[PDB]
C-alpha cells in the first residue's frame, strides 16, 4: 500500500513499496570508510520476471565494500555510469539474509520464504551456461552488490530466483547473512576442483586461518578429517584457530622472504629465498607430527605468499586462490610447478550448488558461520572503517537491517 | 658367449654381453656438445630382477643432453657421484626403439620383443604409489638417461618393464626412437588433467608449434577436432604448422610485450604490457576466424611467454606448462587466474598409460611422430649441437645406434 | 503476410505464417504406420519469448513415431488430453535441419540461421537444472516430437532456442537432418559417462552396428582410436560396418542364448547359458585378433543381449544402453557385475554440449551422418512402415519438407 | 628361536617360528558352521620378498567363511586343490589387527608395527595395473583369506607389504580387526564411483542398516552432511539405526513385491509390481520429509531388492551393490535406467588408498567400527553359525587370537 516503511517494518506481503532506506556511498564521499556510507531514501527498484524482492532482515560485510568506499582506484559510480547506468550512488553490500517479500513472474518462490543470498548473478541464457559452463565461470557473471549497484546494505533487495537459498532455521539473522560469500568460496575452493579435493588424511595449509575464509576453512577440512595447519600473525588468532579444530599453526612474523620471486636467474637471491620457505616448512613439519606435504594450500593472501604456497604444496598437490589481499603478482617458479606437476587454480565465489551444500552443512550444525561481531544499520561505516584498518575480530561480521537478532 | 660386439653386432639372443660401446660425456670435455660427446667402450650394467636389457637400435635427441653435455648450472656425473656413483662419465639419451634381448627375473616380457622405451622410472613399491599416486608424479620418479646414468645412447640399455611400449610396426627404427618422450608429454598436456582435456570445437593455443612437442601437439589438436593456432618465430615454420593440421599462425617477432611482468602496482608499465597482449589476442581471433579464446594453453617456452598465456586462456581454461624455455620466473596476473577461475597446470613426461595411448595414434596412423633428420652414432655431439644453437630443423630427430634405419 | 504458403514457401523472413501443412497422426487412423501418416492443414503455435520459428527443411526418422502411429501401447494424443491437451492429433518428428524464420523474446538467434535441432526440451528454470544437474537428465526434460506435439513433420516448427546449433554447411538439407539424436545419443554413450569414455587402443563392442546409432559408434570409436567390433545379422551388414572402420563383426544368428537370464539358482540353464555367452566371447577374441575384453559396451538391444553384454564387459568396464529394441528386462548376473565392478549406465539422447561437439565432428567430416535413404513429405508413412517391418535400410533416413535437397 | 609357540606367546620379534596354531576346516567335516572349525597345528608359511608375518591379535569374521564351511555349492579346498595348492584344509579369515613380527626382503615395514590388514591380493607387476587399473578391478585380484588359504583364522599371517595400514591406537585389537573388509567396502560404495560420490543434503538409501555394511554406511552419510535412510526387518534394527545417525528406517515386512522382476510384457504383474515399489517409496518419501529420491542407493541384498533399487534412485542417481545376499539376478526394468540414466555399480572390498582413508576416519573418532560382539578363538565355528542362521547381532562381530583385548 504505502510508499515508504521504517526500517523494521514493510507493507502487506506479497507487495512492494515505491520507496526504502538504503546505505549509500556517493563520490563527493570516497574515503575513509566510516565517512563513505550514509543512510538515505531510494526508489526501489523494479522486480522483474525471474526475479524477487527481498525484506532484507541482515546483510554480511566483506573487502569490496571498502574498495567502492574509497574509490581508489576504481569509481565504482563513475564506471557504471559510463556502461549506461544513472545512479549518482552506490548501495554495496554482497551477503544478506531474509523474508520473500514479492515475487515476479515465472518465479516459484512464495512470499514469506526465508532466504540467505548467493550474491552472483548471470545470464541463465548465456550461450557458454548452455553448452555445460558452470554459471559462476560464465562471461556474463557477475558480484551482486559490488559490480553490480542495489547491494544489500538495503532495507530490500532485489534478486534473481537462483541466487536464494534456504536460510539455516537455528541461525539468527545476522549469522545467516555472514557466511555466504565467505563460506561458499572456501567450499569451493576445497571441493570444488577434482582431483584435487580434501580427503581424509590429508594435510592443508590455510592463509589467514583465523579470518573469514580460513575459519570456515580450518572446520570444512577438520569436518571431512583432513589436517588443517593454519598460517596467523599472533598467538591469539592461533589459539582461535585450534578453537576451530586446526593441528596447529604457523606465524608468519617469523619469516621474511614475503613478496615477489627474484630473477631465477639472481641465484644468490634465489638460495636466500629458498632459506625462508625450507624454514617454512619446516614449521609445517613440526605442527604435523610428520614429514609431508599440504596436499591442497588455500590461497588468497597473493603476492607475498603465493611463491612459499608453490614450494610447500605436494607433489601432484594444488593452491587455489581467490584473491590478492597483498598484491597481484603471483610469482610461480616453474620448476616446481612443472617437475612436481603442481597446478594453482584460480577460484571465485561459488556455483548455486556449492552456496547449497555449504548452507546443507550448516544447518546441521557441522559448520559454524563463526559470526564475530554484529552491528547496526547506521554502524556499516564503522565496520568497514575496522576492515580497512585491519582492525576487525576473527571471523565473520554482520549488519542488523529490518531485524534485531 | 663373447664380451664385446661392434655396433650392429650381439650374442646369442638371450644373453647379455660384459661389455658395450656408448657415447660418454667426461667432466674433462664438458663445453659445446659437439666436443662433450665421444664414442668409448664401457661394462654393460647388470640386468635386476624386473629389468630388461635391450639391443638398441635407434635412440632420441632431447634438450636434457645438451644441459648435460654443458656443465651448467649442474654438474650431473658430480652430482651422482655425491649420491654415491661411481661413475666418472655420463650416457645420456632418453628415448630409443630397440630389441629386447635378456630379461631378469620376474619379467613377462620375452626376447625378441620390439620395444619403444618411455623414459621414466619410479619405485613400484613406493607408498604414494600404493596409496594412488600416478607414477610419474611419485616422489621416486626421475628421468632415466638425465636424472640417472647410462640411458640411451648406448649399445645396450637397462631397463625397467615397465618402461617398455610395443614399437608401431610400420615405423623406422629412427622414426619409431624419436616420438616417445616430446609426444607423450604433449598427450599428458592435452588430455592428462581433467576435466580440462581437449575436446571438439576448443581452440588450443601452442607455444612453438614447429618444434618437437608442438609439432605433436598440432596433430593431437585437430585429432579430436579442436582448433590449433601455432606460434612460430617464422614464416618456413609457420608453413610446417600448416601441414601439421594447424587452423593458423602467430609470429611472435611481431610483440615486445615478452617477460616478466612488472608490479601490479606499476600501473603504467601493465598498462604497456596489456597493450601488448591484446594486440597478440587480436591475431588469435584473426586466425581463428572467431572471438573466442583458446580453452587450453600448451606452454613451455616459460618466463617470456607465460604473462601472455596466462591472459589467453579462457574462463574456467588451462596453461598446461612442462618446461621453460626462456626462463623459470612464471610471473602469472592474479586477477586474470582467480576472477576467471583459470588453472595453471604442472606436467612432466607422461604415465605409462599415457605412453601406451599415444603409441596406439602413432602405431594407427592418426598422428606421424614428425622424424626431421636422422644421425649416426658418432654424430650425437652434432645433433646436440644444433639444438644447443637452435639450429635444429623442425620436428623430431634420432639417432642410429645399432640399426640401418 | 499470408496465412498460408505452400510447401517450399514461405513469408518474409521474420514472420510467422498463422497455418501450415504438416504430416498428422490421428486415432481414427492409428495403426500401419503407412496409413497412420496424412498431410492436413493446421494452425502454427505462437512463438513465444526464447523460442524461435524454424522454416523445416528436412526432417529426420526415428523409432518414436511408429509407436506413435501404432497407438499401442500408448496413445500419445490421448495421454496428452489427458495432461490438458486440445489437439485431436499428432504431429511427430524429433529431427530436422532449417532456418530459423522468426524468433520470440529474448532471442539472441537472428532470422536466416541455418540450424540443426536436438529434440530436447527442459525447463531452464529448473531447480535442479539450477542445482547442477545436466539439463536432459533433469525432471522437466523430454522429447520434443514424441512427448510433445508438434514435432519436425510440419512446415513449421517451434523451437526453444537452446535447442539450435549450426548446421554443418557441407551437409545437404536431409543429411543435416538425419543424425542429431542418432548421432548426439551415440556421442553421449561413448563420451559422455566418465571415467568410462573410449579412449585409444579401448576394444568397444556395438550391437546393432549397421544401424543408426551403431553407424555413428563405430565412425566415433575408430576415430579416437579405439577398435570398434559390431554385431549385425547379415554378411551385408557386416561388409558396411567394414565401411565405417570396424575391426570386423559377429554375426548373432549364430547363437540362440539370447533372451532374459535363467534363475541364478537354476545351475543346469546357466551353464548352458555360459557355453552360449562364452561361445560369443570366442568370436570377439578372434575378430580383435586378441585375447581382450571391450571396455565399454554399446546397447540399446535390450532384454535379448543385456547378460551377454554384461558378461562381455571387461573389468572396471561399462555397459551403456539407450533402449529396449527387443524388451525392457536387463537380466544382470550380479556376480559378473559386481566382483568384476562393472557399471550399467542409462542414457538418454544428449546434452546441448554433445550435441555440438557431434555437429562440430561431422561438420569437419571426421564423422559421417551417413544418410541412406531421403524421402518425400507424403512418404513420411512409407518410411515408417519401414522401420516397422524391419525393412530399413542401414544407417539413418530423412524426409524432405520444405526442401530439395 | 622355538619352532611352535602356544597362543598369546612368539619368537623374538624380527623372526618367524616354524609352526602354529590355526582354525582349520576340512572336507571331512564340511557342514554347520559350528562343526566345520577346528584348531591345529599347521607349518607356517614362508615369508617371501615384499612380504610380512604377522602376529595376529585379532581377527574379523564374515560370510565368505560360512560358504567355506559349507562346502556347498564350492569346494574352497578341492578348487584350490585343482589349482595346484597341496593343502588339504582351508584356513580362512580375511580381517585381522596384528603386529609386524618379521619381513621379508625389500619391505620398509618394520617389526613391531601395528596394522590392521585389507585382505585383498593383486599382482602389482601385472600390466592392467601399470596401465592404470585399480588393483582391486585388476585381473590379479583376489580375496586372501577366502580364495587364497592361509587367512586371518590363524596366530600369525603372511601378507603382503602393501596391505597393510596403521592401526587406529584408540581401538581395541578386537575393533581394529572387525570393520575393514565392511566399512572400507561401504566407504568405496559411496565415495568411490565419482560423479556419484555422496553430497551434503543428498539423501541414500541403505539396505540392511543394521547389519555391518549398512552400520558403517549409515555413519558415513551422516557424517559428510547426507540424509541416511535404512531398511531393517525389526524395530530394534531400526533404533540401532537411529543410534548411528540415521533420519529414519523403512520396514521391509511391510511389503511383498520383493523378487525377480516379471516380464516387462505381463502388463498385469508389473502394475502389480510397481504397486510395491511405489508403496515403498512412499515410506521413503514419509520418512525424509519430503519428495525427494535417494541420489544413491547402497546395495548388497541383491535379488529380491534390486529392482525396487533400480525404481528408487534418482534420475542420473547410482545403486551401487557389492553382493547378493537374497540371490545372484539383478533384474533391472530398463525404461527406468536409461529414460532417467540411472547407473548401476558394480563394487568389491576396496583400494589400498580407501582402505587408508576409512581408516583414519576410525583413527580421529569421526566413524565407529560397530564391534557387537567378541569371541574367543575355539568360538570361530560358533560365531560364523550364528551368521548362518542370521542370529547374528547389529554391527560387526570379531575373534581374539593371540590378544587378550
Ligand atoms: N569470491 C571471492 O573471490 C572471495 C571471497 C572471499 C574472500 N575473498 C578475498 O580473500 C581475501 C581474504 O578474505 P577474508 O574475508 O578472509 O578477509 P579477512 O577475514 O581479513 O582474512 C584475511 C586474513 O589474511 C591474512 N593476511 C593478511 N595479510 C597477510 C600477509 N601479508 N601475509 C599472509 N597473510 C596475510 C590475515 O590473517 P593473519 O594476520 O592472522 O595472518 C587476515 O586475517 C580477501 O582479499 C578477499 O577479498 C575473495
Ligand atoms: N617431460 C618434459 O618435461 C618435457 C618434454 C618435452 C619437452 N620439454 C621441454 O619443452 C620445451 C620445448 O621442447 P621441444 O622438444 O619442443 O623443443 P623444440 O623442438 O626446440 O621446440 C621449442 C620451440 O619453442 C619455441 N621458442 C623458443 N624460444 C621462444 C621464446 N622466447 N618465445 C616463444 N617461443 C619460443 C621455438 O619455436 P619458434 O621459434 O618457431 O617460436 C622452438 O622451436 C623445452 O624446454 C623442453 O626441455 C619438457
Ligand atoms: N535417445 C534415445 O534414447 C535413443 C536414441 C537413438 C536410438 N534409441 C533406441 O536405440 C535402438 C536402436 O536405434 P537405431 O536408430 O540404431 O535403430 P536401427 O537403425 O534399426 O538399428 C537397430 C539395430 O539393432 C539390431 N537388432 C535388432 N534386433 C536385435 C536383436 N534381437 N538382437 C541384437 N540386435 C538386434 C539390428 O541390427 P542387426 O539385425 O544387423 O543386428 C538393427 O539394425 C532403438 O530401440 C531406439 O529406440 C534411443
Ligand atoms: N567386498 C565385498 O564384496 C563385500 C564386503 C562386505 C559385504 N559384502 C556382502 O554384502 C552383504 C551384506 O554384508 P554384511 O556384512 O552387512 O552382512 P550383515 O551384517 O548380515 O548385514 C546384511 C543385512 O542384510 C539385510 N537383509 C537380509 N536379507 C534381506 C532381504 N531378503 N531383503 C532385504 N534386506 C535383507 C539384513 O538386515 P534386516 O533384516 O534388518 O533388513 C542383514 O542384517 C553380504 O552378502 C556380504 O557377502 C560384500
Amino acid at each position: 500500500t504505502k510508499d515508504l516503511y521504517e526500517l523494521g517494518d514493510a507493507p502487506p506481503l506479497g507487495t512492494a513499496p515505491k520507496q526504502m532506506y538504503a546505505s549509500l556511498i556517493r563520490q563527493e564521499r570516497y574515503g575513509r570508510p566510516v565517512d563513505a556510507f550514509r543512510t538515505e531514501v531510494v526508489d526501489v527498484p523494479p522486480v522483474g520476471p525471474g526475479q524477487v524482492l527481498v525484506k532484507v532482515m541482515a546483510a554480511g560485510v566483506n573487502y569490496n565494500n571498502v574498495w567502492a568506499a574509497l574509490g581508489e582506484p576504481l569509481d565504482v559510480i563513475a564506471a557504471r555510469q559510463k556502461q549506461g547506468a544513472t545512479e549518482d550512488f552506490h548501495i554495496g553490500g554482497s551477503d544478506l539474509s531474509g523474508i520473500v517479500w514479492a515475487v515476479g513472474d515465472g518465479v516459484r518462490l512464495k512470499p514469506g520464504a526465508e532466504v540467505v543470498v548467493l550474491a552472483c548473478r548471470w545470464d541463465e541464457s548465456a550461450q557458454d551456461i548452455r553448452l555445460g559452463a558452470d554459471p559462476v565461470t560464465s562471461s556474463t557473471q557477475r558480484v551482486w552488490g559490488y559490480e553490480e549497484n542495489y547491494g544489500s546494505f538495503a532495507q530490500f533487495a532485489v534478486v534473481d530466483e537462483y541466487m536464494c537459498h534456504p536460510k539455516p532455521q537455528r541461525l539468527s539473522w545476522a549469522a545467516a547473512s555472514c557466511y555466504m560469500a565467505t563460506a561458499a568460496t572456501a567450499y569451493r575452493q576445497l571441493f570444488g576442483w577434482e582431483p584435487h579435493t580434501v580427503r581424509p588424511g590429508d594435510p592443508v595449509l590455510i592463509w589467514g586461518g583465523a579470518g573469514g575464509l580460513g575459519s570456515i576453512a580450518i572446520q570444512l577440512v577438520r569436518h571431512v578429517g583432513g589436517i588443517p595447519v593454519a598460517v596467523v600473525s599472533s598467538e591469539e588468532r592461533g589459539e582461535f584457530c585450534m578453537r576451530l579444530g586446526a593441528k596447529g599453526w604457523i606465524d608468519r612474523r617469523e619469516f621474511d622472504h614475503w613478496g615477489r620471486l627474484p630473477d631465477t636467474t639472481d641465484e644468490e637471491a634465489m638460495k636466500q629465498w629458498l632459506d625462508g620457505a625450507r624454514a617454512f616448512g619446516r614449521r609445517f613439519w613440526e605442527v604435523l607430527g610428520e614429514r609431508r606435504a599440504p596436499r591442497i594450500v588455500l590461497e588468497h593472501s597473493g603476492a607475498d605468499t603465493i611463491p612459499t604456497s608453490i614450494y610447500m604444496a605436494d607433489n601432484a598437490g594444488m593452491v587455489v586462490i581467490c584473491g590478492g589481499t597483498t598484491g597481484y603478482n603471483g610469482d610461480v617458479d616453474l620448476r616446481f610447478l612443472w617437475m612436481r606437476q603442481k597446478r594453482l587454480q584460480g577460484s571465485h565465489v561459488a556455483s548455486a550448488r556449492e552456496a547449497r551444500e555449504i548452507t546443507r552443512l550448516i544447518d546441521q550444525g557441522a559448520i559454524d558461520p563463526c559470526l564475530s561481531r554484529t552491528f547496526g544499520f547506521e554502524e556499516i561505516g564503522l565496520a568497514h572503517q575496522l576492515i580497512h584498518d585491519n582492525q576487525h575480530p576473527s571471523g565473520n561480521m554482520a549488519v542488523l537491517v529490518n531485524a534485531t537478532e
